[PDB]
RNA sequence: GAAUACGUUCCCGGGCCUUGUACACACAGCCCUCACACCAUGGGAGUGGGUUGCAAAAGAAGUAGGUAGCUUAACCUUCG
């Protein structure tokens, strides 16, 4: 929900977020219209101790922190 | 200068006693946080032999056996 404050500057690109919790983020994306956030972003599963393959360019790193280096 | 506690179940404080205790300066006891180094152990792709076992092949020296080639002083010579 970062998205408010994340446009109030003007990102308006596809910001897509990946947890693995699939319970909590189904508890989180039906959020999409029972709470009538913005359209214009997808969210999609997906972790980064095992898969941090693609193209993008900002790469928020919030929850990594050293679980990784776990 | 006088209207006059019917009553002690009640941590100003102590005695008698009991069970424990996560107790001995001596009373109370259910994580929120992490890459965690570095010495010791249990492992552990492959390397390598020791010592070699096993299926064999090949067999140096020596010892023994055979042996029509070859060679030779003692013996017998029939004297070839
Ligand atoms: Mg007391
Ligand atoms: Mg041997
Ligand atoms: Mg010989």
């Amino acid at each position: 929900f970062s998205f408010p404050f994340f446009t109030e500057a003007g990102m308006l690109g596809q910001y897509i977020g990946f947890d693995l919790d699939k319970g909590m983020i189904e508890a989180i994306e039906h959020s999409l219209r029972t709470l009538n956030a913005p359209e214009g972003i997808v969210v999609k599963q997906g972790d980064i101790l095992s898969d941090p393959s693609g193209e993008s360019d900002l790469l928020l790193m919030f929850k990594l922190y050293t679980l990784l280096d776990r």
